[PDB]
Parts: C-alpha cells; structure tokens; sequence
C-alpha cells in the first residue's frame, strides 16, 4: 500500500491522474519524482521549470554543479539528484525533444530509467513542450516500465483523451 490517491489504474503497474505534478509531489513526498529534463539540466519551462520554481531554484543550483562536474546527460539518459522539498530524490530523465529533431525511438530508452526505481511519480516523457504525441508516450511507458509508476497529467482535456483512447 502507498499514499497515492485518486489514480485510475491502467495496467498492473501504471496509474494515471489529472494532477499538477508539483502539487502532487508536495502532498505525497514520494521517494522519486521524475523531471522532464534536458541534457544540460536547464530547467526553464514545462515540467522542469515548474519543479525548479517550486524548489526556489535550488534544483537549478544543484544541477549546475552536476553539469560542471559531469558534463551533459545523453538523450535517453538520466541522473539521480535531490528531490529538495518535493521528494526524497529527483530522477532527471531526458526524453527526445521533437522540436530539436531527436529520434523518437530514444523514448523507450528514456523510460527504461524508471525501472531502476520501485515506485515513481512522473510526467509523460517527451510530452508537452518536448513535442511528442502524449498518446504514444503513454503507450511506450506501459510497454517499457515494469516498476510502479504514477503518471500526473496537468491538462484535464489531455488526461480524458489519454484515458478514453487507452488500449
Ligand atoms: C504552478 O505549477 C506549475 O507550473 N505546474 C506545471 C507546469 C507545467 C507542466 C507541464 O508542462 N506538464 C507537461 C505537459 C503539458 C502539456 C501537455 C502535456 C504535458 C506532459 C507534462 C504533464 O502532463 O505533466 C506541469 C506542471
């Protein structure tokens, strides 16, 4: 049993809710919140910008030190950093950004990072300002992630479309 509430069950291991991931993280304090990161960990907008704003820019400060030491992530890759006031840990995962021309096949590699964590609160990778089709992202999630994932979808209209079209 865990503290996630109000989710619709899509599969054995994938759950979905119309929710602001910032507000959900603040209430649940999950072990892992996933950030929709880019390779530079520049958290300017979308989910990343919202998560970073909620940390009062501490996420960005930590991320800048990470990049200065380690260099950029790979598209499809991830790193574990602090969850600050939102979670124990933040798993920064880089899905391909279609608005930069990155290969959508890398979306499966991106979701594979979730399998290193037993339970996660996450957005749909490569959705929103990353330009992929969220219905496709949900399909890849369900077909790739085997650990327990709680998906937060900010837009109610999109949430309803994701549920109604789910196979
Ligand atoms: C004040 O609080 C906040 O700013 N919160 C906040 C701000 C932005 C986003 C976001 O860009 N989300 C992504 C988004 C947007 C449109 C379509 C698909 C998706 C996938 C992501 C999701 O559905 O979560 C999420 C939360």
């Amino acid at each position: 049993v865990n503290s996630f509430s109000g989710y619709l069950k899509l599969t054995d291991n994938v759950y979905i809710k119309n929710a602001d991931i910032v507000e959900e993280a603040k209430k649940v304090k999950p072990t892992v919140v996933v950030n929709a990161a880019n390779v530079y960990l520049k958290h300017g907008g979308g989910v990343a910008g919202a998560l970073n704003k909620a940390t009062n820019n501490a996420m960005q400060v930590e991320s800048d030190d990470y990049i200065a030491t380690n260099g950029p992530l790979k598209v499809g890759g991830s790193c574990v950093l602090s969850g600050h006031n939102l979670a124990k840990h933040c798993l920064h995962v880089v899905g391909p950004n279609v608005n930069k021309g990155e290969d959508i096949q890398l979306l499966k590699s991106a979701y594979e990072n979730f399998n290193q964590h037993e339970v996660l609160l996450a957005p749909l990778l490569s959705a929103g300002i990353f330009g992929a089709d969220p219905i496709h992202s949900l399909r890849v999630c369900v077909d790739t992630v085997r650990t327990n994932v709680y998906l937060a979808v900010f837009d109610k209209n999109l949430y309803d479309k994701l549920v109604s079209s789910f196979l």
